[PDB]
């Protein structure tokens, strides 16, 4: 049904201590859990990392090469298995607590990072996770700078996932992100990535979904925005509690998207990863709540 369909793999961005230490503060996704999701039919994994850990001096400085290697190990595990890996600096438009306002340093950051993966045609690049509370022109230029840096590295074959303001929410998209339609790419492989949760405030922090139909309701206008501006999109992060109302909401959002695959290239569940424990949305096999409680709904699209 969709071009791409799978899961986020979180953990490398975990914890409050920055840089912090592996095994205590954060961890990398587990290739064998990723293999199990691939065996279920998922062809897409969006792998979270923290910029401050990849780059402990400055945005344009030296890598922590052990952290980079680890990120690369997960990417090779995804791509070796034939799936696309979407590389997600999980940073909210910010670096070291401050809004990234230097388009130039951002462009440089993305040219270096894309340089690491330019030859892996199964890799995809997400410009940044959930920009918010920042100037809308800056968000536009930040995304263009990423595109420009990526292609300047010679990463010319890979799709580039761009995110908007208001936490790239689908439900607020037309209200704030209209200028994002002006992004250009010499290769023409821009995907508009939006997120959508189904609890009352859209924060994705409660199991309760507002209603059976709230998912469809929250992506309708964005769907129409994509059509009217002749772009394609993707739901990079979405979830609902393992309960009957949420199951219908999730089910119904995916069904509506499946009726509009001219614009929706697919979706990724928030989230899998080895340290979610009893997280309400965990899709980590063998016993994540979403893994046992929701996966059947997602398999209709696999
Ligand atoms: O650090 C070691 C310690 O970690 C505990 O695991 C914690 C993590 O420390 C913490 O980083 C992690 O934070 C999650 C948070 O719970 C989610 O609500 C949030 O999900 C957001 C997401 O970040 C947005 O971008 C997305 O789109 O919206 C979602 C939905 O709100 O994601 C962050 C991860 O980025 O939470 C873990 C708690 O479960 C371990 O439990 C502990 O044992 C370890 O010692
Ligand atoms: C990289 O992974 C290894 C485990 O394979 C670990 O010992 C190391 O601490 C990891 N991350 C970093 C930043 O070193």
């Amino acid at each position: 049904v969709f071009e791409w369909f799978g899961s986020n793999e979180s953990g490398a961005e975990f914890g409050t201590n920055i840089p912090g230490v592996w095994g205590t503060d954060y961890i990398f996704p587990d290739p064998s859990a990723i293999s199990t999701l691939i065996d279920k039919g998922m062809n897409f994994f969006r792998v979270q990392f923290m910029m401050e850990r990849l780059l402990p001096d400055s945005m344009t400085g030296s890598y922590d090469e052990e952290y980079l290697a680890n990120l690369t190990t997960v990417i090779k595990a995804v791509t070796d298995g034939g799936a696309h890996a979407l590389v997600d600096p999980h940073n909210y438009g910010r670096y070291n607590g401050e809004i990234i306002s230097s388009t130039s340093d951002f462009q440089t950051f993305w040219e270096n990072l894309a340089g690491q993966y330019k030859d892996n045609d199964l890799v995809m690049f997400d410009t940044n996770n959930e920009y918010h509370d920042m100037d809308q022109d800056l968000v536009l230029n930040l995304n263009q700078a990423a595109i420009n840096g990526i292609r300047a590295a010679g990463a010319t074959s890979q799709y580039i996932f761009v995110e908007g303001n208001s936490w790239t929410g689908a439900w607020t998209w037309v209200d704030v992100n209209d200028n994002m339609k002006n992004l250009t790419d010499p290769e023409d492989k821009i995907v508009y990535e939006m997120h959508q949760y189904l609890d009352s405030d859209g924060s994705g922090t409660s199991e309760t979904c507002v209603s059976e139909t709230i998912g469809k309701e929250r992506v309708t206008e964005a769907t129409q925005w994509l059509k009217d501006n002749k772009k394609v999109g993707f739901i990079g992060a979405y979830a609902g509690g393992s309960n009957d109302v949420c199951r219908s909401a999730v089910s119904g959002m995916l069904e509506y998207m499946a009726n509009n695959t001219d614009v929706w290239k697919g979706a990724s569940w928030w989230a899998a990863g080895p340290w979610w424990g009893d997280y309400i949305f965990s899709l980590e096999p063998p016993d994540g709540t979403a893994y046992t409680g929701m996966l059947d709904i997602l398999e209709a699209y696999l």
